[PDB]
């Protein structure tokens, strides 16, 4: 049974449109496959929802370009839906606008900026080799739950100085972030709050210890970052270390998923990359254009019209960041990558303030991961007849990816 809200006066009838985010219609397609179904040719560019609590959709990549850029007309003071999780949710600095976002910022880039994460090649690579090794002789696997869930967990842990014994508890706190159980708003809002007190659980003990520490490790030194001339205050540390775990360890790991299976179809693609290095290189950014995974949410601070949509204070507008990198008025055939696309605009990392601060890292996970895939499995293909299983949602997953090749 669907939880439905009634529009509220402003809304009129001929802008709704039933979509449930959390389980698409056509999802059993794929999750892209799905979104896209909403975004047809004459669609208006703001569609309003009973589900989830009621709520806008952004239709279009010219919005989401816009609104994620537009922070003074459109606040992060919630970025979640339904409402009810969106203000429970304490992470930190995605919750914050300019200027208070700043100094957050600041202190993750210490951290993760290019240079930075240039020095962890080598262990990426290391942790990537020692994986695919374990399978490329054997002529199948798993891909989900032998590389995809694994490489960026254990290449992520490493880096924040944690046990890969934690990886289980922290993956399932980060699924009822992402996707929070329930058939309610009321019931997401509680499975949220119980997930993000969970993060603040494990965290607490590991700020403690860091805090003035000697460790080299990520958290040791974004946490010793001065905000304002003094040590970071508690509460604002809870949600920084917990915000890096939740995106450091799923969001590429679901990317890495939708990639390879589209890959697996696309054997000319495949050996485009094998035969050209060059174009592996430079055409990592079209595979972030075409895999989306990220559909996060804004609060409108004003009354406003905003491309021709009465819009009231309070209202959350949903950014499906898959239909700016899918937008066929952005980008001729968005369903095919190709690799020497010039134009790969996308919001797959979002823009303005808050544009991902894990993106290098993203970028070179994923640079890393396919030359060591195609150097020792050059050649494969998804079983026959195999259906992966999709799950929508703040951030998309699939699994069942079982993948097949003549060992080399
Ligand atoms: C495929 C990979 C990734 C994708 C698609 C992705 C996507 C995104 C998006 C869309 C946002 C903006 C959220 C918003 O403000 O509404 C974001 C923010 C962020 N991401 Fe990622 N991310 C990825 C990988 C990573 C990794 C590996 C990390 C490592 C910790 C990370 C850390 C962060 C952080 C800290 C923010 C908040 C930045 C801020 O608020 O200023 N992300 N990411
Ligand atoms: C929606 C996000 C991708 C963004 C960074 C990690 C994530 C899961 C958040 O909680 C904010
Ligand atoms: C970002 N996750």
């Amino acid at each position: 049974q669907k939880h439905r809200v009634a529009p509220p006066p402003h809304v009129p009838g001929h802008l709704i449109r039933e979509i449930d985010a959390y389980d698409l219609d056509g999802l059993e397609q794929g999750f892209h496959e799905a979104w896209k179904r909403v975004q047809q040719p004459d669609t208006p560019p703001l569609v309003w929802t009973p589900f989830t609590g009621g709520h806008w959709i952004a239709t279009r990549g010219t919005l989401i370009d816009e609104i994620y850029r537009s922070p003074e007309r459109f606040s992060s003071r919630v970025i979640w839906v339904p409402r009810e999780a969106g203000e429970a949710y304490d992470m930190v600095p995605t919750k914050l606008d300019p200027p208070e976002h700043t100094p957050y910022r600041k202190a993750i880039d210490k951290g993760l900026n290019l240079a930075e994460i240039r020095k962890l090649e080598d262990q990426i690579r290391t942790i990537a080799v020692e994986i695919i090794e374990g399978f490329a002789d054997r002529g199948h696997c798993e891909f989900g739950s032998e590389f995809s869930t694994v490489f960026p967990v254990r290449v992520f842990l490493a880096l924040a100085g944690l046990p890969v014994e934690d990886a289980t508890k922290l993956g399932l706190l980060a699924n009822e972030m992402t996707r929070p159980s329930g058939n309610t708003p009321e019931e997401q809002g509680r499975s949220l709050e119980a997930a993000n007190k969970g993060f603040f659980e494990y965290v607490a003990p590991i700020i403690a210890a860091r805090r003035g520490g000697s460790g080299t490790d990520l958290i040791t030194r974004i946490l010793n970052v001065e905000i304002d001339g003094k040590p970071m205050p508690d509460d604002r540390a809870l949600g920084l270390v917990s915000l890096l775990l939740l995106g450091g360890l799923n969001t590429v790991v679901n990317f890495l998923g939708f990639m390879m299976i589209y890959l697996s179809r696309h054997p000319e693609t495949v050996a485009e990359m094998r035969r050209e290095p060059l174009k592996l290189q430079r055409g990592v950014e079209e595979l972030f254009r075409r895999f989306a995974v990220v559909s996060d949410a804004r609060y409108v601070v004003s009354d406003m019209e905003f491309h021709g949509t009465m819009l009231k204070e309070g209202d959350l507008i949903l950014l499906p960041t898959a239909l700016h990198g899918l937008d066929d008025r952005h980008h001729d055939d968005p369903m095919t990558v190709d690799l020497s696309r010039r134009d790969v605009t996308h919001s797959t990392f979002a823009q303005g303030p808050h544009r991902c601060a894990g993106m290098h890292l993203a970028r070179l996970e994923v640079t890393v991961m396919l030359q060591e895939w195609l150097a020792r499995i050059p050649e494969f293909r998804l079983k026959d007849r195999a259906v992966p299983i999709y799950h929508s949602g703040i951030v998309a997953a699939v699994e069942n990816i079982p993948l097949e090749w003549e060992p080399q």
